[PDB]
């Protein structure tokens, strides 16, 4: 009965078509060409990134929404974009990612962007289930659409539960992906932690609209069902004025080579 839910709710009831109109409507997106490109050719030396992901936290991290620091932990890294993104920050001193890479899960992709030999990649490796490691930045960027807001929401607060664990080992900072942040357990659950750990839940621009995602970080605190309610007024209001505007933005290059000495 949420908004959020409502917008789900609606967001079935669009016909192929119109699903893909209002998917890139008023949308930001990083132009993948070449990073593409020079993927494809088995460039590593380039500095491009594996991923959209890599822009996706940059973003969070130039505005404060969340320190990179000291020992990093990447929770559901898949190729790779957010180990390579923290593993190029000054103040961090270790990556480790973890990820399935198996069953159809994408496993990390090797490249030689700065601090490359600082990130430890461990696939085969169900998060959930992994005894949790005392860290410095817990990142989480883990949680599968789904056309049912039902599975949305237990697939969230299946990844918040756990979550949870690790934050309880000590974190100073934290960014988690919060897959369906309208589902009303969601939202207290989100409320719960807030007052155990601080934080609040921020919409990065670069998410698509087909998705209501939304990112529990550290760098910020503020009301999460009033903000969660304008990432919805925001989602409908693109939905019910569709234009599949695209803005393009250049994509991230990071520095190349080891971090040694
Ligand atoms: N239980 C689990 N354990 C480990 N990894 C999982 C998992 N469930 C999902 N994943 C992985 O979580 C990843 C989310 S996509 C992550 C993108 C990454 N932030 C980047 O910048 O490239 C997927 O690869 C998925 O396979």
């Amino acid at each position: 009965k949420t908004l959020g839910e409502v917008w789900k709710r609606e967001l079935n009831l669009l016909d192929k078509r119109q699903f893909e109109l209002y998917k890139r409507t008023d949308i930001v997106e990083v132009d993948r060409d070449t990073a593409r490109r020079h993927l494809a050719e088995g460039k590593v030396d380039t500095g491009v990134a594996v991923s959209r992901g890599t822009a996706k936290l940059r973003w969070f991290h130039e505005r404060g929404y969340v320190k990179l620091e000291g020992r990093v932990i990447d929770l559901g890294c898949g190729r790779g974009g957010w180990c390579y993104y923290a593993a190029a920050q000054k103040e961090v001193s270790g990556v480790k990612g973890f990820t399935l890479g198996r069953d159809g899960h994408e496993k990390p992709m090797n490249v030689q962007s700065l601090g490359w030999n600082i990130i430890t990649f461990k696939d085969k490796t169900d998060i959930h289930r992994l005894e949790p490691v005392k860290c410095d930045t817990l990142l989480c960027d883990i949680g599968e659409s789904s056309s049912s807001s039902v599975t949305e929401g237990e697939r969230t607060v299946r990844v918040l539960d756990t979550v949870e664990k690790w934050l309880a080992c000590g974190v100073d900072n934290f960014c988690v992906k919060v897959l369906a942040p309208y589902m009303p357990d969601v939202l207290e659950k989100l409320e719960l932690l807030q007052r155990r750990f601080g934080g609040t839940v921020i919409r990065n621009p670069l998410s698509r609209n087909s998705t209501h995602e939304m990112y529990y970080v550290s760098g910020a605190r503020s009301n999460v069902t009033f903000t969660v309610n304008q990432t919805s007024r925001l989602l409908m209001r693109r939905m019910r004025r569709p234009t599949g505007k695209v803005t393009l933005e250049a994509d991230v290059i990071l520095p190349i080579g080891t971090r040694s000495v």
